């Protein structure tokens, strides 16, 4: 609605803060207002079931 | 010995290429002459053993 980068980016985008290190996912829309570096974590999205026992 | 780049990067650092679309290993030192994008294939050493044999 206002466009308003929320968070630590809006943190980032506004100058309120000077860098972020925590777990931010890098988007496309995110790359569009501030600059990333390369990735030091790969992920994904991943199964967590029950760990099995004795059906 | 001469520090000169051979192969793609050669080709890229010396103006004899415009870009590399091909399995390009993101290091360090390679940053420090020409400039990665995002990584479209996280990957890493893995383990190849043989499948388990149906005799």
């Amino acid at each position: 609605d206002t466009k308003i980068w929320n968070g630590m980016v809006g943190e980032l985008v506004y100058g309120k803060a000077d860098i972020a290190i925590a777990p931010l996912t890098i988007t496309l829309v995110r790359e569009e207002v501030i600059d990333f570096s390369k990735p030091f974590m790969s992920l994904g999205i991943s199964i967590m079931i029950k760990k099995p026992q004795k059906s």
